[PDB]
């Protein structure tokens, strides 16, 4: 894209990230089981495989801290932004956005209290990922749930890094990503009692690091978190669907 595009993109960015509270503000984040939490969101975006502007957009809202799905939404979208590294979420948000817009006016008493976000939140190129980006503009809480590690701020996946998560022993365990100057940028939470590679998990808006991380925990039944892992099998499935594949 021209240089205008991404001087206004950073600006923007800046513009949003003023907004970022990174600190709980509900009463049912500051409780040890969450009490007063019924209802946990996820969003996923998913190319179509061999296809860059292609893709499915998708919403849904579990029971908590039951973990079943009371609803969901998937739509194909063209995602035709330009891609440029550290500004996903232009390419991205618009349509997620939707998908709670349309949530919040077909049925308000679905609304999730909380989304899970597959993407980061200030663990990010500009320290406003995919998370913030849409925690900012639903001024929903919002956790980054990723599932690599993004080596932004001196963090790298490095001899150190590796070793700490071999001391990782069984869901819930969690180490702090510090960045090279001293702000710590998110955790990896190992999820799952069977499984080594963590998730790194970051504060996209209105939650505090160590919350996200435990409600992160909590929504883990596999290795994936629910919420997330239920809109990634809805994008899959509404992509097969919509493309007749087999
Ligand atoms: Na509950
Ligand atoms: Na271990």
């Amino acid at each position: 894209p021209p240089e205008e595009t991404l001087s206004l993109w950073k600006r923007e960015q800046a513009r949003l990230k003023a907004h970022v509270v990174d600190r709980d503000t509900e009463a049912w984040q500051r409780d040890p089981a969450f009490s007063g939490l019924q209802r946990v969101g996820g969003v996923d975006v998913s190319f179509v495989a061999g296809d860059s502007v292609r893709a499915c957009a998708s919403l849904v809202v579990l029971s908590f801290p039951e973990l079943e799905v009371v609803y969901e939404e998937s739509r194909m979208v063209s995602l035709t932004a330009p891609y440029v590294s550290g500004f996903l979420a232009f390419r991205e948000v618009p349509f997620l956005l939707e998908l709670v817009q349309q949530l919040r006016e077909k049925e308000p008493g679905l609304m999730p209290q909380v989304l899970l976000v597959d993407g980061n939140g200030v663990l990010h190129h500009r320290g406003f990922g995919v998370a913030s980006h849409l925690g900012v503009l639903t001024d929903l809480p919002c956790v980054g749930v990723a599932k690599k590690l993004l080596q932004v701020d001196g963090l790298a996946n490095n001899a150190l890094h590796k070793e700490k998560i071999r001391l990782l022993q069984t869901r819930g365990d969690s180490f702090p990503l510090l960045g090279d100057s001293g702000t710590v940028l998110g955790m990896a939470l190992r999820s799952h009692d069977r499984s080594t590679r963590p998730l790194y998990i970051s504060v996209g808006h209105r939650m505090s690091l160590e919350a996200a991380v435990r409600l992160t925990s909590a929504c883990s039944r596999f290795r994936i978190p629910e919420p997330v892992r239920q809109a990634d099998i809805c994008s899959r499935e509404h992509i097969r669907k919509s493309l007749g594949l087999p």
